[PDB]
């Protein structure tokens, strides 16, 4: 699934791309204006400030019941994942591969092979690497 994860990614830059040059013209476009400066916000600036305090308290409740909310979404989509994961498992009849009828045998044939068998076995004990090695002597 080589492909599926290079057109995840390729979705991924994407967005990031248009995400900052959304970001990057919004910024220009807020300098470019020189309207900010002639109406001026000093006077506010102290009112935002006050403002902000309080909204800031505010905030702070309703980012709690957002991070909540996050974990909800996060939770029920977690578990409704593996809920269906196992339905269609299970639809699916739990099979390797999906092939129809009967594979027909005949024909018997005898012969050697001339390569010998791999066997990954080494029919060997072998000693644990628990115990590890010693890289260097006590005398030195």
């Amino acid at each position: 699934m080589d492909v599926f994860m290079k057109g995840l990614s390729k979705a991924k830059e994407g967005v990031v791309a248009a995400a900052e040059k959304t970001k990057q013209g919004v910024a220009e476009a807020a300098g470019k204006t020189k309207e900010g400066v002639l109406y001026v916000g000093s006077k506010t600036k102290e009112g935002v400030v006050h403002g902000v305090a309080t909204v800031a308290e505010k905030t702070k409740e309703q980012v709690t019941n957002v991070g909540g909310a996050v974990v909800t979404g996060v939770t029920a989509v977690a578990q409704k994942t593996v809920e269906g994961a196992g339905s269609i498992a299970a639809a699916t009849g739990f099979v390797k591969k999906d092939q129809l009828g009967k594979n027909e045998e005949g024909a018997p044939q005898e012969g050697i092979l001339e390569d010998m068998p791999v066997d990954p076995d080494n029919e060997a004990y072998e000693m644990p690497s628990e115990e590890g090695y010693q890289d260097y002597e006590p005398e030195a």
